[PDB]
């Protein structure tokens, strides 16, 4: 896979964020994880553990995967990296969101994702506990 550039216009969410992209607006809904809803327990710590890493972020890059770059609602699916970190695994690897929609095509991190979400279990790691 490539990274490419981007700069945040806003951290919504556990799940999503928009990100200026070629130049563009576009909202992205992160790969292979699923976080608390805002309203479900550890919600709140999910969504600010997201959005500080993407706004204390100096660069922010987007990395398709090998399948649909958009979902049915018109939201880009990427691997996002906030200065290299991948968040997408970083969310997965404290116990603040859990590896799902594994899609056929769109799957490359996925048993590094896995590995994160099993590290996290074995110390019951937020949403683990
Ligand atoms: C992460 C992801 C979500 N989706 C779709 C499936 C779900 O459809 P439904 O809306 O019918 O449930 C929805 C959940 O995303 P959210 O977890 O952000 O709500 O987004 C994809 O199609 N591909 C993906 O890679
Ligand atoms: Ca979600």
């Amino acid at each position: 896979l490539h990274k490419e550039p981007a700069t945040l216009i806003k951290a919504i969410d556990g799940d999503t964020v928009k990100l200026m992209y070629k130049g563009q607006p576009m909202t992205f809904r992160l790969l292979l994880v699923d976080t608390p809803e805002f309203n479900e327990k550890y919600g709140p710590e999910a969504s600010a553990f997201t959005k500080k890493m993407v706004e204390n972020a100096k660069k922010i890059e987007v990395e398709f995967d090998k399948g649909q770059r958009t979902d049915k609602y018109g939201r880009g699916l990427a691997y996002i990296y906030a200065d290299g970190k991948m968040v997408n695994e970083a969310k997965v690897r404290q116990g603040l969101a859990k590896v799902a929609y594994v899609y056929k095509g769109n799957n490359t991190h996925e048993q590094l994702l896995r590995k994160a979400e099993a590290q996290a279990k074995k110390e019951k790691l937020n949403i683990w506990s």
